Protein backbone atom coordinates (compact mmCIF):
# COMPACT_ATOMS: atom_id res chain seq x y z
CA UNK A 1 0.00 0.00 0.00
CA UNK A 2 1.10 3.61 -0.87
CA UNK A 3 3.73 4.70 -3.41
CA UNK A 4 1.87 6.75 -2.69
CA UNK A 5 -1.74 5.61 -2.63
CA UNK A 6 -2.22 6.40 1.06
CA UNK A 7 -1.65 10.16 0.70
CA UNK A 8 -4.10 10.41 -2.19
CA UNK A 9 -6.68 8.41 -0.26
CA UNK A 10 -6.25 10.76 2.71
CA UNK A 11 -6.81 13.78 0.46
CA UNK A 12 -10.07 12.25 -0.76
CA UNK A 13 -11.16 11.69 2.85
CA UNK A 14 -10.32 15.31 3.68
CA UNK A 15 -12.50 16.50 0.79
CA UNK A 16 -15.37 14.26 1.89
CA UNK A 17 -15.18 15.74 5.40
CA UNK A 18 -15.44 19.24 3.93
CA UNK A 19 -18.50 18.44 1.77
CA UNK A 20 -20.38 16.90 4.76
CA UNK A 21 -19.68 20.00 6.84
CA UNK A 22 -21.08 22.05 3.96
CA UNK A 23 -24.18 19.86 4.12
CA UNK A 24 -24.59 20.61 7.81
CA UNK A 25 -24.47 24.30 6.98
CA UNK A 26 -26.98 23.94 4.22
CA UNK A 27 -29.37 22.02 6.49
CA UNK A 28 -29.15 24.73 9.43
CA UNK A 29 -30.17 27.41 6.97
CA UNK A 30 -33.03 25.32 5.54
CA UNK A 31 -34.37 24.86 9.07
CA UNK A 32 -34.27 28.62 9.68
CA UNK A 33 -35.97 29.33 6.34
CA UNK A 34 -38.77 26.90 7.22
CA UNK A 35 -39.76 29.24 10.05
CA UNK A 36 -40.98 31.45 7.19
CA UNK A 37 -44.06 29.26 6.69
CA UNK A 38 -45.32 30.26 10.15
CA UNK A 39 -44.69 33.96 9.44
CA UNK A 40 -46.57 34.07 6.19
CA UNK A 41 -49.50 32.26 8.00
CA UNK A 42 -49.35 35.11 10.55
CA UNK A 43 -49.65 37.74 7.86
CA UNK A 44 -52.81 36.08 6.63
CA UNK A 45 -54.35 36.22 10.14
CA UNK A 46 -53.28 39.88 10.44
CA UNK A 47 -55.19 40.73 7.27
CA UNK A 48 -58.28 38.84 8.52
CA UNK A 49 -58.09 40.83 11.76
CA UNK A 50 -58.24 44.05 9.73
CA UNK A 51 -61.31 42.75 7.93
CA UNK A 52 -63.01 41.99 11.26
CA UNK A 53 -62.42 45.43 12.80
CA UNK A 54 -63.52 47.25 9.65
CA UNK A 55 -66.75 45.26 9.55
CA UNK A 56 -67.45 46.20 13.16
CA UNK B 1 -5.83 -5.54 -3.07
CA UNK B 2 -4.16 -4.90 0.26
CA UNK B 3 -6.60 -5.32 3.13
CA UNK B 4 -5.92 -1.85 4.51
CA UNK B 5 -6.56 -0.42 1.05
CA UNK B 6 -9.94 -2.20 0.93
CA UNK B 7 -10.81 -0.81 4.46
CA UNK B 8 -10.05 2.66 3.18
CA UNK B 9 -12.17 2.22 0.06
CA UNK B 10 -15.07 0.98 2.18
CA UNK B 11 -14.75 4.15 4.26
CA UNK B 12 -15.07 6.29 1.14
CA UNK B 13 -18.18 4.37 0.12
CA UNK B 14 -19.65 4.93 3.60
CA UNK B 15 -18.96 8.68 3.37
CA UNK B 16 -20.62 9.09 -0.04
CA UNK B 17 -23.73 7.15 1.00
CA UNK B 18 -24.07 9.52 3.96
CA UNK B 19 -23.71 12.58 1.71
CA UNK B 20 -26.44 11.22 -0.55
CA UNK B 21 -28.75 10.71 2.45
CA UNK B 22 -28.16 14.31 3.44
CA UNK B 23 -29.04 15.31 -0.12
CA UNK B 24 -32.41 13.60 0.32
CA UNK B 25 -33.06 15.59 3.48
CA UNK B 26 -32.08 18.85 1.74
CA UNK B 27 -34.37 18.19 -1.25
CA UNK B 28 -37.27 17.26 1.05
CA UNK B 29 -37.00 20.59 2.84
CA UNK B 30 -36.80 22.47 -0.47
CA UNK B 31 -40.00 20.86 -1.66
CA UNK B 32 -41.74 22.15 1.47
CA UNK B 33 -40.33 25.66 0.97
CA UNK B 34 -41.68 25.68 -2.59
CA UNK B 35 -45.22 25.56 -1.18
CA UNK B 36 -44.51 29.12 -0.08
CA UNK B 37 -45.09 30.32 -3.47
CA UNK B 38 -48.82 29.35 -3.39
CA UNK B 39 -49.14 30.92 0.07
CA UNK B 40 -47.77 34.27 -1.09
CA UNK B 41 -50.11 34.32 -4.13
CA UNK B 42 -53.03 33.77 -1.77
CA UNK B 43 -51.96 36.82 0.24
CA UNK B 44 -52.09 39.00 -2.90
CA UNK B 45 -55.66 37.76 -3.52
CA UNK B 46 -56.61 38.40 0.11
CA UNK B 47 -55.50 42.01 -0.33
CA UNK B 48 -57.42 42.24 -3.62
CA UNK B 49 -60.47 40.85 -1.83
CA UNK B 50 -60.08 43.59 0.76
CA UNK B 51 -59.88 46.24 -1.95
CA UNK B 52 -63.13 45.04 -3.49
CA UNK B 53 -64.94 45.05 -0.15
CA UNK B 54 -63.83 48.62 0.46
CA UNK B 55 -65.12 49.70 -2.96
CA UNK B 56 -68.55 48.10 -2.40
CA UNK B 57 -68.84 49.75 0.99
CA UNK C 1 -4.56 -2.72 -11.15
CA UNK C 2 -6.61 -5.40 -9.41
CA UNK C 3 -9.95 -6.22 -11.04
CA UNK C 4 -11.85 -5.86 -7.77
CA UNK C 5 -10.17 -2.53 -7.00
CA UNK C 6 -11.24 -1.19 -10.37
CA UNK C 7 -14.84 -2.21 -9.70
CA UNK C 8 -14.86 -0.43 -6.35
CA UNK C 9 -13.34 2.66 -7.99
CA UNK C 10 -16.17 2.43 -10.55
CA UNK C 11 -18.68 2.25 -7.69
CA UNK C 12 -17.19 5.41 -6.22
CA UNK C 13 -17.49 7.26 -9.53
CA UNK C 14 -21.16 6.30 -9.89
CA UNK C 15 -21.81 7.68 -6.40
CA UNK C 16 -20.16 11.02 -7.17
CA UNK C 17 -22.25 11.30 -10.36
CA UNK C 18 -25.43 10.71 -8.36
CA UNK C 19 -24.42 13.35 -5.80
CA UNK C 20 -23.67 15.80 -8.63
CA UNK C 21 -27.11 15.04 -10.02
CA UNK C 22 -28.62 15.84 -6.62
CA UNK C 23 -26.73 19.16 -6.68
CA UNK C 24 -28.29 20.24 -9.97
CA UNK C 25 -31.76 19.49 -8.62
CA UNK C 26 -31.01 21.47 -5.46
CA UNK C 27 -29.74 24.45 -7.47
CA UNK C 28 -32.84 24.34 -9.67
CA UNK C 29 -35.14 24.53 -6.66
CA UNK C 30 -33.23 27.37 -5.09
CA UNK C 31 -33.43 29.42 -8.31
CA UNK C 32 -37.20 28.98 -8.27
CA UNK C 33 -37.32 29.96 -4.59
CA UNK C 34 -35.41 33.19 -5.28
CA UNK C 35 -38.41 34.35 -7.31
CA UNK C 36 -40.08 34.84 -3.94
CA UNK C 37 -38.15 38.05 -3.34
CA UNK C 38 -39.91 39.78 -6.24
CA UNK C 39 -43.30 38.53 -5.06
CA UNK C 40 -42.78 39.86 -1.52
CA UNK C 41 -41.75 43.31 -2.87
CA UNK C 42 -44.89 43.27 -4.97
CA UNK C 43 -46.93 42.80 -1.78
CA UNK C 44 -45.24 45.85 -0.24
CA UNK C 45 -46.32 47.92 -3.26
CA UNK C 46 -49.86 46.47 -3.19
CA UNK C 47 -50.25 47.48 0.45
CA UNK C 48 -48.95 50.96 -0.42
CA UNK C 49 -51.50 51.30 -3.24
CA UNK C 50 -54.21 50.63 -0.65
CA UNK C 51 -52.84 53.48 1.45
CA UNK C 52 -52.98 55.80 -1.56
CA UNK C 53 -56.56 54.59 -2.11
CA UNK C 54 -57.55 55.46 1.49
CA UNK C 55 -56.00 58.95 1.44
CA UNK C 56 -57.95 59.93 -1.65
CA UNK C 57 -60.85 58.56 0.35
CA UNK D 1 1.10 2.92 -7.84
CA UNK D 2 -0.37 1.97 -11.22
CA UNK D 3 -0.67 4.81 -13.74
CA UNK D 4 -4.21 3.87 -14.75
CA UNK D 5 -5.14 3.82 -11.06
CA UNK D 6 -3.54 7.25 -10.65
CA UNK D 7 -5.79 8.72 -13.35
CA UNK D 8 -8.85 7.24 -11.67
CA UNK D 9 -7.80 8.78 -8.34
CA UNK D 10 -7.26 12.15 -10.06
CA UNK D 11 -10.75 11.85 -11.55
CA UNK D 12 -12.21 11.27 -8.11
CA UNK D 13 -10.47 14.38 -6.82
CA UNK D 14 -11.77 16.50 -9.68
CA UNK D 15 -15.40 15.46 -9.02
CA UNK D 16 -15.08 16.26 -5.30
CA UNK D 17 -13.73 19.73 -6.12
CA UNK D 18 -16.70 20.31 -8.43
CA UNK D 19 -19.20 19.19 -5.77
CA UNK D 20 -17.61 21.58 -3.26
CA UNK D 21 -17.91 24.36 -5.81
CA UNK D 22 -21.61 23.55 -6.12
CA UNK D 23 -21.87 23.57 -2.32
CA UNK D 24 -20.55 27.14 -2.28
CA UNK D 25 -23.18 28.29 -4.76
CA UNK D 26 -25.98 26.58 -2.85
CA UNK D 27 -24.81 28.37 0.30
CA UNK D 28 -24.69 31.76 -1.46
CA UNK D 29 -28.29 31.27 -2.62
CA UNK D 30 -29.49 30.27 0.95
CA UNK D 31 -27.95 33.42 2.41
CA UNK D 32 -29.88 35.51 -0.13
CA UNK D 33 -33.13 33.71 0.72
CA UNK D 34 -32.57 34.41 4.42
CA UNK D 35 -33.00 38.15 3.87
CA UNK D 36 -36.64 37.21 3.29
CA UNK D 37 -37.05 37.00 7.06
CA UNK D 38 -36.61 40.77 7.27
CA UNK D 39 -38.93 41.41 4.31
CA UNK D 40 -41.81 39.40 5.76
CA UNK D 41 -41.27 41.33 9.02
CA UNK D 42 -41.45 44.63 7.10
CA UNK D 43 -44.88 43.62 5.81
CA UNK D 44 -46.14 42.82 9.32
CA UNK D 45 -45.18 46.36 10.42
CA UNK D 46 -46.67 47.91 7.26
CA UNK D 47 -50.02 46.26 8.03
CA UNK D 48 -49.87 47.52 11.64
CA UNK D 49 -49.24 51.06 10.37
CA UNK D 50 -52.46 50.83 8.37
CA UNK D 51 -54.34 49.83 11.50
CA UNK D 52 -52.97 52.86 13.34
CA UNK D 53 -53.80 55.28 10.49
CA UNK D 54 -57.28 53.80 10.38
CA UNK D 55 -57.75 54.32 14.12
CA UNK D 56 -56.75 58.00 13.89
CA UNK D 57 -58.65 58.15 10.61
CA UNK D 58 -61.75 56.84 12.33
CA1 LIG E 1 -25.87 20.03 -1.03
Amino acid sequence: YDDELFSDVQDIKTALAKIHEDNQKIISKLESLLLLKGEVESIKKQINRQNISIHH
